[PDB]
RNA sequence: ACUGAAACGAUUGUUGUGCCCCUGGCGGUCGCUUUCAAUGCCU
């Protein structure tokens, strides 16, 4: 439904019977949750949100963190400055192009 | 039926329009066609 998933409910389906009547896709009960989770929790548009070009970055752990690792990505996924490159150069062609400048620039 | 069978990011499009290798410039300056010569010899 357009009201539920984050993207094109009708377009070609692999997994719907081929020359069928049936154009909207599927989605599993779950996943309806999630998608709608998403709108909830996210804010972005329903149906809509593709056309945004979301790429997702996901920071998994090697292997295991403490609690305290846990809160800090806590404190950066909820408060991560939208980044803009042309900042990003200018702290890094001042400063001589030594990349630890980086580690101090803010980033929250 | 290989999460399968078939599967064009395609169609159209002028690196375009204007533009003076331009302006100024003495082949110039100096230079004796010169030097020597019997219209001559006899009546």
């Amino acid at each position: 439904m357009d009201s539920v998933v984050l993207f094109k409910p009708q377009q070609y389906s692999n997994k719907n019977p081929l020359g069928g009547g049936q154009i909207k896709r599927g989605i599993s009960k779950i996943w309806s949750l999630e998608m709608l989770l998403r709108q909830a929790f996210w804010s972005v548009p329903s149906g809509k949100f593709e056309d945004q070009q979301p790429i997702f970055i996901y920071l998994y752990p090697a292997y295991v963190y403490a609690p305290q690792v846990v809160e800090a990505i806590r404190e950066l996924v909820y408060g991560i400055a939208s980044v803009n490159l042309w900042d990003v150069r200018k702290h890094w062609v001042n400063n001589k192009m030594d990349l630890t400048s980086l580690k101090s620039l803010p980033w929250l």
